[PDB]
RNA sequence: UUACAUAA
């Protein structure tokens, strides 16, 4: 399978599924470690919407469009994250930097009740 | 939606899937955090199989099942995550302890490399 | 009357 890292925003068909889950074609977030990454057929990544703009909870981290290089101004939603087999991966669109990480990784685990 | 808490097992239909996301009816834990799990109609949770003949990565947590309560010994898969809607979920198994949860967070940050 | 794969 091809190797991802953790960081990597690549566009994924999420589809099809149930109720309030994300589907659809849209940009995720790899958030698997990179252990996984390299040795797995599946990845772990959290959904990105454009949907709304601001965070709107502790779990969301915002991107903006033009210093991140994403068609519009962006949200990665912390709470919803899935894994999914590296074959519903297509485009890589970007690498996201230690700033958001550290703020995707402080949603993280909010979300997951880690902290 | 439906009151579930971190630390509950549901059975739930995780099909439809591609490639080696785990799939079909099987126990599933819930890892997000209850303010979540109170005003969200979905639930993070993690992947459980019986299959613990396999070598144990360090994203899986064994359980026991004469000490949990569980059909046979059964293995969490930190590896394998889900967002799913509530109305996956059916039936309720059981709800573990924090001696097992704390396993469970150990296991799921070093899934997600937050170590 | 409830998988496979994946950690030098
Ligand atoms: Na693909």
């Amino acid at each position: 399978s091809m190797i991802v890292k953790r960081g990597d925003v690549y566009f994924a068909d999420l589809s099809p599924v149930v109720g309030s889950e994300q589907g659809g074609v849209r940009p995720v977030l790899v958030i698997q470690n990179d252990i996984g990454n390299r040795f797995s057929p599946t990845a772990i990544v959290a959904a990105i919407t454009a949907q709304i703009q601001k965070a709107k909870l502790p779990t969301h981290v915002e991107i903006d469009a033009k210093r991140y290089g994403f068609e519009r101004d962006s949200v990665i939603l912390l709470e919803q994250i899935r894994t999914i087999d590296k074959q519903r991966l297509t485009d890589k669109i970007t690498h996201l930097d230690d700033e958001m990480m550290d703020k995707v990784d402080e949603a993280l685990q909010i979300s997951l009740a880690l902290i």
